[PDB]
């Protein structure tokens, strides 16, 4: 079977300031620590979550 590929997320590191929630697990992602947040869609997640997130990645 060849190669075909699917859209992943961008993740930029960003230091959590407003009450977030990790897309993959649900929970609150605490003040001040890090978070992985997508450039072109909503998904923000744990650091140790971020192969579990929503695939394809759809820009919003
Ligand atoms: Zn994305
Ligand atoms: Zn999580």
């Amino acid at each position: 079977g060849p190669l075909g590929s699917m859209r992943l997320h961008d993740f930029v590191s960003k230091t959590v300031i407003k009450p977030e929630s990790c897309v993959p697990c649900g929970k609150r992602i605490k003040f001040g620590k890090l978070s992985l947040k997508c450039r072109d869609c909503r998904v923000v997640s744990h650091p140790e979550c971020r192969d579990r997130c929503p695939l394809p990645c759809i820009p919003t």
